[PDB]
C-alpha cells in the first residue's frame, strides 16, 4: 500500500451526514464529523499498516495487517470487526457490528485519494490530497 502513504488534507465531503445517518450516528456526533477539518495519516511498517485520522476534535488510530480481521472502536464509538483489504489497487474496509455492515474504500485517482464510504447504498464521498 506504498501508494496510500503520507499525509493527506481533505478537500471535498458529499453526502457525509446521510451515510452518518444510515449508520446510526447521532445529532451532536453528525455535527462535529461535518465540521472537522481532518488529516489522514497512512504509513507502512513491513507488514502492518497504520491509518490515523486528526483534527482538533477527534484523533483515531488504527494498526493491522492487509486480510486480518481486527476489532475496532470507530470515531463515533461503534465496536465493529474489520477487515481491511487491497482489491484493485483500492484499500477496501468492511466494518462488521450487530448483524450490520457498512464498507469504506480508499484509492488513489491522481493526485487525489478518494474515500467512499457505502451502507445499505447510502455513499458518501470525501476527497483528500496531499498536505
Ligand atoms: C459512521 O460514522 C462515521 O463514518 C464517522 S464519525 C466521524 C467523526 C469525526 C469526529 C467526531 S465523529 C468520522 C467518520 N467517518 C469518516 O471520517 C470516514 C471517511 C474519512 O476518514 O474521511
Amino acid at each position: 500500500c506504498d501508494a496510500f502513504v503520507g499525509t493527506w488534507k481533505l478537500v471535498s465531503s458529499e453526502n457525509f451526514d446521510d451515510y452518518m445517518k444510515e449508520v446510526g450516528v447521532g445529532f451532536a456526533t453528525r455535527k462535529v464529523a461535518g465540521m472537522a477539518k481532518p488529516n489522514m495519516i497512512i504509513s507502512v511498517n513491513g507488514d502492518l499498516v497504520t491509518i490515523r485520522s486528526e483534527s482538533t476534535f477527534k484523533n483515531t488510530e488504527i494498526s493491522f495487517k492487509l486480510g486480518v480481521e481486527f476489532d475496532e472502536i470507530t470515531a463515533d464509538d461503534r465496536k465493529v470487526k474489520s477487515i481491511i483489504t487491497l482489491d484493485g489497487g483500492a484499500l477496501v474496509q468492511v466494518q462488521k457490528w450487530d448483524g450490520k455492515s457498512t464498507t469504506i474504500k480508499r484509492k488513489r485517482d491522481g493526485d487525489k485519494l478518494v474515500v467512499e464510504c457505502v451502507m445499505k447504498g447510502v455513499t458518501s464521498t470525501r476527497v483528500y490530497e496531499r498536505a
